[PDB]
């Protein structure tokens, strides 16, 4: 039994020198080439498999019931099935059989057409034919295009009808002038060694009227991809781009003629949006007529996809931004619905998608603002606006009384003297400082101390009925949400840092409006929702009804108090509850402290819309809520 423990380890030694790819070690395996023996001799082995195993893409080839036994004295006869992936899909329970050698010490395969696909015979030929899938379209709640494939302007130019000489420098010119194209990189495009005179040479996309062509220059229309609302939405929808051969090597099903997304929803939902290539895996004899189709099925073009996200909020939210950075998240906080997710400063994904040079992509990477960074979707420290969540738990474990005075005098204030020169501060000197007052007034002092009077223990059990350490069902990359590094805070000063949003806590601004929406659902929390068809999903008791009854009325006092914090947005005349924040950062980097700004909003009478808006290192009397009237007026118009 000896003989065929040897022969089962040689087919397994040969199925995985196949599976890895290594085709010449597997045909270093085989006999000498006869009649009974091997079909071909080593090399033309290696370029059989490696022709038509590379022409259908196989990939993770895989045996099982495998049953070696006797024919002859010499002759071992094997057999398996298998399955194997390929760029038509998986092909599963194949039947494969044939013969094995016992010479010296050493066991050989007699290898015959037939170990490539199942019933193949001596010179038979494989063909495969392929139609590429349609990419599908991603869509805004109201159907909307966010990115979709069409016919787009492509402008370029043919260096012979240029010109020559003199004739040649006026045209160029004419050309970088009509369409906003540097003179010198007209010239560094059609100097590149792949141009021949006669050849198109693509410049760039027009997305819009094309004006009168000078001397030279054509347009032709091409197939792409094109994303209507442009850096608007860059960062949520994504990009797509080439497919290349290390791609198919991971994925076999994909079109190496086609595209794959490369960040955003375009590669979270690639997949569906992809769809599947249709076609045809066939045998065929030497002649070329069909004796086995291997695998067949039509082109099944992909998915579309519907989002929460209102078009017209989510240019809004972004232009408000000013290409300053920061971030703009608005909900519907009933259902969840994610209506806009701002990111600024943004990249062009049209741009990006058709071909982009090395200096303008550098540039995005160099950019200190760093304009790929999904800002919606990265963990900050929330501010001040957290003042909300630290009072609702002081209201419902009874430490705080919304009536009771807290007598502060000064800006700055320690617990005592062991705290050395830290001390919180506040901007207003208000002496009488009650529950009403501090979020007016947005007073850490006051929330500072009824965090340390509150404690730990009871300050972490209220923060637990949230959703830190929860992961958001959103296809969306992000971390969870931190209270802190670790499971207790080890610090007084740090308990009180985070009583008014400082400290280590981490929370993306989605994850802000999944905790904020307790203030429009009396209670409960409202899990975020991006595509349009899912469930809505909560989180019951999170914080009293009796706190929220009791914050909400003060929220408005934000807006509507001449001295409240966000008093600005008393001039839109609509029903507000806001609370504007503030966070002071940076640690070992740069001298100068860099300073967050932060806006909370939602309509209090029919809780129609939530807004979070944050602008990133501010610079000097810039804040979110003076950048916020415009889209509030969009979201209360036109969610009630
Ligand atoms: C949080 O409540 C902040 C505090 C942590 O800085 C305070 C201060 C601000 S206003 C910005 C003053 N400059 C530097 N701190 C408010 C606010 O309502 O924005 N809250």
């Amino acid at each position: 039994t000896q003989a065929v423990e040897a022969g089962e380890k040689t087919v397994e030694q040969f199925v995985q020198a196949l599976n890895k790819g290594d085709y010449n070690k597997a045909a270093e395996m085989t006999s000498k080439k006869a009649a009974n023996k091997s079909a071909l001799s080593e090399k033309e082995i290696l370029d059989k498999y490696q022709n038509i195993y590379g022409a259908a893409d196989v990939k993770g080839l895989q045996i099982s019931n495998l049953k070696v036994d006797k024919k002859d004295d010499s002759t071992y006869s094997f057999s398996y099935k298998a399955k194997m992936n390929t760029s038509l899909g998986e092909l599963k329970d194949l039947s494969y059989k044939g013969t094995l050698d016992r010479n010296d010490g050493q066991t050989t395969i007699n290898w015959q057409p037939n170990l490539v696909f199942p019933e193949m015979e001596g010179n038979d030929k494989v063909s495969l034919t392929t139609q590429e899938a349609a990419r599908g379209n991603i869509i805004d709640r109201n159907g909307e295009p966010l990115a979709t494939t069409g016919k787009l302007k492509q402008l370029g130019v043919v260096p012979s009808k240029l010109g020559d000489g003199g004739e040649k420098t006026a045209n160029i010119k004419a050309i970088a002038s009509s369409f906003d194209l540097t003179e010198d990189a007209i010239n560094q495009a059609i100097s590149q060694s792949w141009v021949q005179p006669d050849y198109f040479v693509p410049l760039k996309i027009i997305d819009g009227a094309t004006p009168e062509l000078p001397a030279g220059a054509t347009i032709q229309e091409v197939d792409g991809r094109y994303y209507p609302l442009g850096e608007a939405a860059a960062q949520l929808i994504g990009y797509v781009g080439d497919i290349t051969a290390e791609d198919i090597d991971k994925n076999p099903e994909l079109s190496s003629n086609g595209k794959i997304g490369r960040s955003g929803l375009e590669m979270a939902f690639d997949k569906d949006l992809r769809g599947t290539t249709g076609g045809k895996l066939s045998i065929t004899d030497a002649d070329g007529v069909e004796k086995k189709v291997l695998i067949e099925h039509e082109v099944q073009n992909g998915k579309d996809i519907k989002l929460t996200i209102d078009a017209k909020a989510q240019k809004t939210a972004f232009d408000s931004l000013g290409g300053k950075a920061g971030s703009t998240v608005a909900t519907t906080p009933k259902t969840g619905d994610l209506l806009a997710l701002a990111s600024s400063p943004s990249y062009d994904p049209n741009k990006m998608t058709n071909g982009i040079s090395q200096e303008d992509y550098k540039a995005y990477e160099e950019n200190p603002e760093q304009p790929f960074i999904s800002r919606f979707a990265t963990g900050y420290a929330p501010g001040s606006t957290f003042k909300m969540i630290t009072a609702a738990i002081g209201l419902d474990n009874g430490t705080i009384d919304p009536n009771e005075v807290l007598t502060i005098n000064g800006l700055k204030w320690q617990k005592d003297s062991s705290w050395g020169s830290y001390q919180v501060t506040r901007v207003s000197d208000v002496s009488q400082v009650d529950l009403k007052t501090a979020l007016i007034y947005s007073d850490n002092i006051y929330t500072a101390q009824e965090t340390l009077k509150m404690g730990e223990k009871k300050f972490r059990t209220g923060l637990d009925k949230f959703i830190f350490g929860e992961d958001l069902d959103l296809p969306i990359s992000m971390n969870p949400a931190q209270i802190s590094n670790e499971d207790s805070f080890n610090s007084d000063i740090l308990l009180a840092d985070t009583g008014y949003g400082q400290g280590e806590l981490l929370i993306n601004p989605i994850q802000q409006a999944a905790m904020y929406s307790v203030f429009a659902n009396n209670g409960t929390l409202v899990y975020p929702k991006l595509i349009a068809d899912k469930e809505t999903k909560d989180k019951k008791n999170v914080i009293g009804e009796t706190a929220v009854q009791t914050i909400v009325p003060d929220l408005r006092e934000v807006v509507q108090d001449v001295n409240g914090t966000a008093h600005s947005l008393s001039a839109l005349g609509i029903p507000l509850a806001a609370k504007t924040g503030t966070a002071e950062i940076k640690e070992k980097q740069d001298v100068k402290g860099k300073e967050n700004s932060f806006l909370f909003a939602f309509n209090p009478d029919n809780q129609g819309y939530m807004m979070v808006s944050m602008l990133e290192n501010k610079e000097d009397d810039d804040s979110a809520t003076k950048r916020a009237s415009e889209l509030l007026q969009y979201l209360n118009q036109n969610y009630q």
